[PDB]
């Protein structure tokens, strides 16, 4: 599950991971796994 919040603060990559700032909301992983 790709994971994105933030706009234009990671650029286009095609994996969701992307780098985090000191708060960034996005949602939570499920509770599946």
């Amino acid at each position: 599950y790709r994971q994105s919040s933030a706009t234009s603060s990671f650029g286009g990559l095609g994996g969701g991971s992307v780098r985090f700032g000191p708060g960034v909301a996005f949602r939570a992983p499920s509770i599946h796994g």
